[PDB]
């Protein structure tokens, strides 16, 4: 889990949220076992984002092939506990948008936050990804874990811009306010390898 320094900071860095705004959820993997959460304000941009190891390998292998893409070891390096530690630090009685809210609903239950309501905006499965192109082209930078060849070849489901295109498809247009991260990433990942010397 995070230092005392850590949880201050994280706690700090969540109050940037309005939190009566429209928010965005979204996770991939499976609820008991997440390995990528994101939660977005459209309207102001700031996204909270952050990545999970996973426990089950196996499970994971096949999200990764069919859905993800994410190769497990570009997640030794991420920040352990950030899951329940953001969790545990949403405001009292938040309204949480999703496309899609039966796993999500596990995940809050799970962290005895069942005062979190969920809204599910429950889209057709192409109408909820029509602009997906076009977000990827715009945003991909803002996440590069999804680095493995996904077949279903089809581009990769990231939480992050899924929430971006899921606001896109509901507002009808890819045109959304510019999304800025409130987590640093010394928060979301550890210190990782020393530089090369070249
Ligand atoms: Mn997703
Ligand atoms: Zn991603």
């Amino acid at each position: 889990g995070l230092t005392y320094s850590q949880t201050m900071e994280l706690k700090d860095s969540m109050l940037q949220l309005d939190p009566n705004a429209k928010t965005w959820i979204d996770i991939e993997g499976r609820p008991e076992d997440p390995v990528e959460i994101a939660i977005y304000q459209p309207n102001n941009g700031q996204y909270i984002h952050f990545y999970r190891e996973p426990t089950d390998i196996k499970q994971f292998k096949q999200d990764s092939k069919h859905s993800h893409g994410i190769d497990i070891q570009d997640l030794f390096s991420v920040q352990p506990g950030l899951t329940s530690a953001v969790i545990e630090s949403l405001p009292k009685n938040m309204v949480l948008s999703c496309q899609g809210a039966d796993d999500i609903r596990k995940l809050l239950d799970s962290q005895n936050r069942r005062d979190i309501k969920l809204i599910d905006v429950s889209m057709q499965k192409d109408d909820a990804r029509k602009f997906e192109d076009k977000i990827w082209d715009e945003y991909k930078h803002l996440c590069r874990m999804h680095t493995g060849i996904v077949t279903q070849e089809v581009t990769p489901h990231c939480a992050l811009l899924d929430c971006l295109m899921f606001e896109a498809a509901v507002i009808g247009s890819p045109q959304i306010p510019t999304p800025r991260p409130v987590l640093s990433r010394d928060l979301v990942f550890r210190t990782g390898p020393p530089r090369v010397v070249l």
